[PDB]
């Protein structure tokens, strides 16, 4: 059964149990629930299985929000935060001990595009009796089947849908049906109420209903229409970014081109085991800081803009908004849209001259 | 300036309009919308206090507040302390250095009590421990929560029926911030906007309660008629209240509006109206069983605070029934009541 | 039972409907159509009686929209327009052959809030067996029973709803179950199908079916909201004009205060007779055009604008927008809102000094 | 430059921008959003056509666009003439002096009939009429009907489902409107820009088919995303018109993308592609009715054109069935079809 029949066919709150419904359909999974936003998944997902007292291992290549929930309010609920290096499997494994109750990832890293080894990490983290949880908006499921490489929670940021009044946003956490929830202390006695549903139901009956990060009717809505064309988006999203990683290549004036799909890339063969495609985001350079300023001046079709995952094809230098220590200065993040690529092909030359 | 003159005489705009809206119709310092009721008593709390802290809360709460002190704090390495918040010396005991709030409702539910804010602000800030409070039975039009000392104010929003929620969080410009450890590292940065600051940019930001746009327009609407609603409700609620005492099939009548009530005293000193909520009994569960189930308008449901009024048994007595008071014109419901019995 | 009440407790497009449901328990009526605009309720009412050869007879006080749909649709359909001072029944009365099919006007005119006789006018048409059709946009049904005056039509603008992204319009239709429908030529054949709903199937299945003035459900929900909270705000709204009118009585330099439900008003009588209260909308002059201008821009709460039945006071000189012949430079118009009248009477003596 | 580059590059402002979408996609001299399409239609006819004047049509309406042509316009005393349209010479022995446009749509429901648009343009033309076509069959990214010389393209716009709906109105930028009486009075004030005018500041602003601008952002949103979904859609009808042919249960099957289809040459020369709606019979009326009611992901339903694929017996032959096809994996509509047999 095809992904875009399975958005459109599924087999209190109508609106966001139908977008639930929708996603377990999507996924195969043992459950899901939509919450009011991406940092609401992942919070909602750590604190199920984290207490004080506890530690948890995750990337060392976190900015922003997800950082800043890493660095100031973890550790204020009484969690240890150890951040290692995902690319090696033998720094995760000397990080976790038996207070360790979860390794958090990204399936593919901002704006290095580094992809991590999740079903060898998976391996790591099980052995010790620790679930796996992964973030994967840059490789949702139509891209990806995190089950089969040993995730036990997945987490993402929904399809954003811009308005005059603002961006309404949400999140998702899934539950494969993977790890077993009544070997851990943490649901134990969760197990005893809800058996195999332990997880998810101190996620919702719990961590979600008292912290309540609630999702609107609206919102939930909005999304569920998004899931319909998902698949087509994804597909004609995801081959450009491919074909214009690989036109890259013949550019005399462009150095640099760094996406997965390119087969001299460091993680070209984990993400063609990973990924039906490695997600709509590709990295490339000019000759200085200032001819990619000029050539960004100059773009017609693609725009300057801070978002990701963008019907439009969007352009920044991630160097200009600050470890920024290890990247270039006339690297651009190009996140790739649905624009027909003959488009995008033309803005780009046009914009080099 | 009235109350309806201010919600209509003032990245993310909408929620933005609703928190100066709410800011004008409170005087605050400041406001942040959240997703829900929930979100807010949570982002308050987790501003305040953290692994290794305490906090005091009333002893009266039950379902997800009651899960929020009793599951999710203990994880969080916070020690709760419950006691009777009608007590002045008890909450005083329960508090000692480790202690960065009290948490408490306005008006408990189904009860009625209702504590006397600002004894229990001087008992807490005697001690240097802020005043947090969940006024959603006494939202600003009926309750100017800064002059009984009150820190924080916390409530849920008006709902829209799936159902659309929200919650708000008030820093009223009382506490001086810069006294705790916990925010002294913002002063620097946001001043007397340190609460707002680390509970904006820090604790809503990486919990992630976002409040829609469609929610927060809504929410707006709202606030143009909510005084006009309340005033009609709670009048409603008051004349039921006296009402009710005249009909012999009916016994114990609760309401802080009359006379009788324990909390008399206390409600007029700190309220236009004593909510929309009303509780009474008839002789037995059976015949209050039998009334609502006669009834034509007034329904069966577990929300309150709607326009509709809405009526359910708790089962405090089995006889017992909460009356959430609507809009309807008296007479209708005085006339529904009648009829049912 | 109360008007509130009956907006909140009612006895394909479910959100529609329920609005329709709404209104008929709110008016007593026999049925009611929710459309699009307060536009194509009107012309939906008349294009159901009137046909190419037919006339129409309407008030010679429209203007904008309503006077362009007399003026330049209506003849183009071959109606022909009888415009008539509608405060005179014996003009009307000789306006009306065996070719009218129906009287259109308004309960309260803009903007000299003139007040037609309507139970005098329903009589002389009545006579004649033609129908009354009136817009009662200035007086909705909590200030009116439009049946108790002999209206068979009634016509209005709906409650508007200001987003970012634009205006939410509607309009409603309503047939208060007096005329005898089976009468008349045009909808004898719709009562062999429909009997006593025969106006308002034609209406429905036809006029609204092929001209296609859809409301949105999304309209139609924001609509049944304020539906809840419409005698609330009329009442507050009523009450300050009227205290108003009465109190810029003794303000020095006020002059010519017109609202209804002053005594010296000609429709003082007529007024009392019809309406809970005669509308939110006053008029007032201050000494000369510039003296009222400066007061206007002196205002700080009641803004200068077009809108008229916002929740907020709003205020604009008839004059300076373009018969202007009969009405005084020195006029404004106040649209009166549901603000405490204590803040208004403070922002209209600040302006004034 | 392609269709899904300018759906996504181009008082009301969010019908104002689906307006400049529009016009962006098609290159047209203006375009204006209206409630329905029942409102679009009806807005460009009489916009041309008043009491005493004619108008032509084809003989293949049913439902709400008949209703129109048969009642609603001889009531405002306009003569509609019904003519066979796929015949050139019926079509021009019914315009005569009086006649203001002839009105057609491009695929006919549901015998699926394709008439010959710059045939009919050109006799039309000659006769100094415009051409107005309703292409809700094969909008913009299947047909540019300016270069068939279509005048006014008028369409149903995507359904969001109560049910959102709405209707596009667009001048192709190709009649001299100032060479008509009808509108040589707007080409003073508009210039080109006559048709337009009139429709929009008189017949749209008194008849009130206002859009609202919540469905206005929705039919925004769709259009990002309208080539993506036609090519999977229609690509799915050519394929399973084709694969129908090999079914042993299967008769009749009609698309116009079949080379035995009489329409075959007229819509491969007009269309991207012919549609996404196919016909096919069983055996008989019964079989029909046992190989619907055992579908498990195609659905019974009177809605065209949704996402979902959807069918029906129109009943024209008593077997025939109506398919409209959706954006399914083919894999699935083929598994399914096979499986309900």
């Amino acid at each position: 059964r095809g992904f875009t029949t399975r958005a459109l066919h599924v087999p209190s709150n109508p609106t966001v149990e139908d977008l639930e419904q929708r996603l377990k359909n999507l996924t195969g999974a043992l459950g899901v629930l939509a919450l009011g936003s991406g940092m609401a998944a992942i919070s909602t997902a750590i604190l199920t299985l984290a207490r004080a007292g506890d530690s948890v291992v995750t990337t060392d290549r976190l900015f922003g929000h997800t950082l800043s929930l890493f660095q100031k309010t973890l550790p204020s609920f009484g969690i240890e935060v150890r951040f290692v290096d995902v690319m090696d499997s033998l720094a995760v494994e000397h990080a976790c001990d038996e207070t360790t109750k979860l390794l958090f990832l990204e399936t593919i890293s901002n704006p290095q595009l580094q992809v991590a080894d999740l079903e060898a990490l998976s391996k790591v983290v099980h052995a010790k009796g620790i679930p796996l949880v992964v973030d994967t908006t840059m490789t949702p499921p139509y891209l990806l089947e995190a089950k089969r490489l040993g995730v036990d929670i997945e987490v993402l940021s929904s399809t954003k849908f811009i308005s005059g009044g603002g961006t309404s946003v949400g999140g998702v956490l899934i539950d494969h049906g993977l790890f077993e929830w009544k070997s851990l202390p943490s649901l134990a006695p969760y197990y005893a109420k809800a058996g195999p549903m332990a997880f998810l139901y101190k996620a919702r009956k719990e961590v979600f209903q008292n912290l309540g990060p609630s999702l609107s009717p609206h919102n939930a809505y909005l999304q569920s229409l998004g899931l319909e064309t998902m698949a087509l988006r994804i597909e004609r999203s995801c081959q450009n970014a491919q074909e214009l990683a690989h036109w890259l290549l013949s550019i005399p004036q462009v150095k640099c081109v760094n996406h997965p799909s390119l087969p001299d890339s460091p993680f070209y063969a984990i993400a063609k085991r990973q990924f039906r495609y490695a997600g709509s985001i590709l990295t490339f350079e000019l000759e200085s800081k200032e001819a990619s300023y000029r050539f960004m001046d100059a773009l017609k079709l693609i725009r300057r803009a801070t978002n990701i995952h963008d019907n439009k094809s969007l352009i920044l230098s991630p160097y200009h908004v600050i470890l920024k220590l290890e990247i270039s200065p006339a690297m651009m993040r190009l996140s790739v849209g649905i624009e027909e690529i003959e488009d995008l092909k033309e803005d780009i030359l046009q914009a080099l001259c």
